[PDB]
């Protein structure tokens, strides 16, 4: 209702957001007063993510490896909502393999779709915001990105990455209004979390608050940074991780 | 609405007679909580009774002497019952570069902006543990991080309170307590009020200097409810300055 | 002579070695005892490695985007010298641009001479290192990895991944006596940086050494990673910057 | 050789009787420095001595006490001249969970593991600045950095350690001092003298303890001619502990 965290008259776009933190970041968005524009990989993905924001926003089919895609989609949301304010970067994968395993395709299919991405779809949406004046940038990293993780080079090189990118564009851009943050999330209770006993056992053994961590719990951290109060944050990574690991 | 909802908290903020405290004050009694605001002197503490109104109180409280939180946190208990959110924000600045720094700077800036820490922390925690929640946020520095000549004194004690935030957020994560850190850089208050902020500014990428609202946003965020998986976290607020 | 820092038996290979700091950690590791192997892009440069080299190692030709010759240069090696003990990944390149302005070649370029050169050169000689419980891996990142700068996101996120990358390898690996570490160097005193008055007056600016680094500097950073006595560093960055960041 | 050589240097290792201070006295003293270790007790100081021989020799020292630390100063500076490598080794911990903390242990451990290090870097650096040349080198600890449950004020005290450290290389980079801090992971000392141990090592990739001696080739490193570009560093030695 109030003035605070109140993201009224800005278009926000959700890149991934059919399920899980995705989901969440798109629905808080929209519930603080964003126009939020939620992407899948398929047509019908993009037709739930329009069925669950109504009159908030609306589904779009996005590939995030594709630059055409890319271009079609954002003349689409320029055309109906003007220029981008908030861009969530959050679509991403996991290609899992101890080094000696690790195949070719799977290290670049984790470059390409969790750090070229945010290159591609940063690049996109820069101008319009450098424009205005205003503008904010979101990566959703991960926690494996600064503590690495055995069996996850590929991602962990990727969300790493995403942080080099994000210090050196919140460089570019701070003197125009523009903030660039990442959001890295610890285990979040997710489809991909939803393990056997044992391996969820293990990695809750290795966080202080003795649970996984709630998708609302990250859109809350996203909503923050998107948020007009949040303007003199830049090239900070906000750790959401139940202490898992602290910097 | 529901969210950063802090109606049915009770915060203790330190030192908000003016600048970051009172931002923190007012816009933690802004969205619901119960506040107690200090300063050191009674009509300071007037002043913070007065912008609270209904919202809650100002009391005199010196976060260096054991007797004075000791009765702060008693008046507190018996009117309001126990502390939910602590704010550590009271901290000063006795700047000289090394060579020129005396024992009583460097004691001052140990006892006033670490040990306080301390002591404040530990007058609430028990508290905080048997309910199963809270939040104690210090109000660090960005100069904890990145160091500056002429305040090793500061850096010292604002990254101590780092590393004590590090160690009560693990022994009490399980018990839901969140403890976390905000690192403002250089914000408009008091403690930097023509070239010697054209030299801050140059260093800092937003280009100006924070307000004390922007800082107040942050403590509020990790604040609430919402905020309940992080902790052991150092939120960095300074414009670009500094990036970890 | 003695016991200290001695690199005797040892194996090393140091990519990007015909100058600066690549060559000054390629005669550094020599100068401590170890048989060291230094690339080139070119034969010609291979033999003027082979010439400063002398008796202590020899100069490959090495395309570190190409796997072919990844594969052809360390089967050289091995059959030669004997498995490699010590990788210095230190081959690499700048293309730098504001974002609005950079190329998608430009972008994937860095990508893959930066970051996905690490990813193979490292896979390559990491059986050997396991099978014998000793190895060192040192890639050679940057300040900017840490630090971000306006103008090289593309470089930025490559060498930001080369610590994720670092982190997780080295989990993978420290139980069977192989450590992953990165050197960060600030800026040193080489071609790239023998700019105009004003250029490097304005970056000296912002070094409380008030110098440029020397390679030497650099290459006594990575023969202490190097190492015996360095068994027990390993997912660590080593900055040498005078200062310039501090984390 | 000409590579990591301190011959011509003169080294101050405070707490060099056992563990690693030992380890960091005889190695700076095989590169080639004049060592003076110090000890609590005057038997200590001998022993420091005995191991010593002609590379050095001991002092009693308590670092918590300003006479103390001007009179091994005077001492040193007589016979050897002025301090070229400064080593903070002395430390202590006074472990307990905050709830059960008393004020000493809190205060013991400020005063001895980070107050000590304004007071010896202080009383060290006039003479490295007007030489134009310095090392001093703090031991720190990876519970800086990660913090731990139970050691909340040691945790403090070796982060303000860190804080103090890139303020003082900002401070005196320019005229070719360096300081820097050694952050040691679990290394077997008396310190560290089943189950716990266990516990610990299963929060090391690398599988086992560290050597003292691997500590004092870090600090050996630091100290060096060749380091003089690494300055304001928290060089992590912790066998994968924690990574930064
Ligand atoms: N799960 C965790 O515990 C955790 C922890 C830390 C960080 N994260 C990070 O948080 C983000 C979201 O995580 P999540 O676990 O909620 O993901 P998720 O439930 O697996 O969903 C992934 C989303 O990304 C989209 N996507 C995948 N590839 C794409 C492509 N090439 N182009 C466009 N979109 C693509 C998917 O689209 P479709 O719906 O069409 O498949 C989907 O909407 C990721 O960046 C992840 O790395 C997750
Ligand atoms: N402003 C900045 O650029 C900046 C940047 C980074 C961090 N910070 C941190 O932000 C916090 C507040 O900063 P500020 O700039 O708002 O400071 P400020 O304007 O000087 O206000 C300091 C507050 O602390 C109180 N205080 C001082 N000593 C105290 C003591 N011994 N016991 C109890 N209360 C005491 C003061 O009370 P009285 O009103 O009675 O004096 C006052 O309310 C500090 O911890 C500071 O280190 C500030
Ligand atoms: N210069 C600095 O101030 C500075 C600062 C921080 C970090 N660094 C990093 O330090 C490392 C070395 O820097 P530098 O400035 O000394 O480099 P440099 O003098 O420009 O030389 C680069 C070296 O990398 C090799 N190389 C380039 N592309 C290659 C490829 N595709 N395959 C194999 N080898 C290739 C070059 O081979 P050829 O000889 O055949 O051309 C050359 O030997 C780099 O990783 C750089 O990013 C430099
Ligand atoms: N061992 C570890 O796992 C570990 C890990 C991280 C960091 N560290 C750090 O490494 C340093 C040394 O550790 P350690 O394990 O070798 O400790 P240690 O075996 O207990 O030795 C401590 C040394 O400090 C001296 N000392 C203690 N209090 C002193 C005082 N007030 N004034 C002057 N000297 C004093 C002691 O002298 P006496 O012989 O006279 O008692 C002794 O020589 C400490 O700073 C510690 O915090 C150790």
């Amino acid at each position: 209702m109030s003035q605070f965290m109140n993201l009224e008259g800005k278009v926000a776009l959700v890149t991934g957001a059919s399920r899980g933190i995705g989901k969440a970041i798109a629905e808080l968005l929209a519930e603080r007063g964003a126009k939020v524009i939620g992407t899948a990989t398929s047509e019908s993905g993009a037709q739930a993510i329009s069925d669950y924001l109504g009159d908030n926003g609306k589904g779009m089919a996005l590939n995030v490896t594709n630059p055409e895609s890319i271009e079609a989609v954002l003349k689409a949301i320029t055309d109906e909502f003007g220029g981008v304010d908030i861009l969530v970067n959050n679509a991403g994968i996991t290609r899992d393999n101890l080094l000696m395993r690790m195949k070719e395709e799977e290290w670049s299919d984790i470059m390409e779709t969790n750090l070229t991405s945010i290159f591609r779809l940063s690049k996109a949406v820069l101008r319009g915001m450098m424009k205005k004046r205003q503008g904010r940038i979101i990566n959703v990293g991960s926690v494996v990105g600064t503590m690495g993780n055995a069996g996850q080079a590929n991602y962990a090189a990727a969300k790493a990455g995403v942080i080099g990118f994000t210090k050196s564009m919140a460089r570019e851009v701070a003197s125009r209004g523009v903030t660039v943050n990442t959001v890295a999330p610890g285990f979040i209770e997710t489809d991909m979390t939803k393990l056997n006993d044992e391996q969820r056992t293990a990695t809750l053994a290795q966080v202080p608050a003795g649970r996984l961590g709630d998708p609302r719990e990250i859109a809350s951290a996203v909503a923050f940074l998107a948020s007009p109060e949040a303007a003199y944050i830049t090239g900070e990574t906000l750790h959401v991780n139940g202490g898992m690991y602290m910097i």
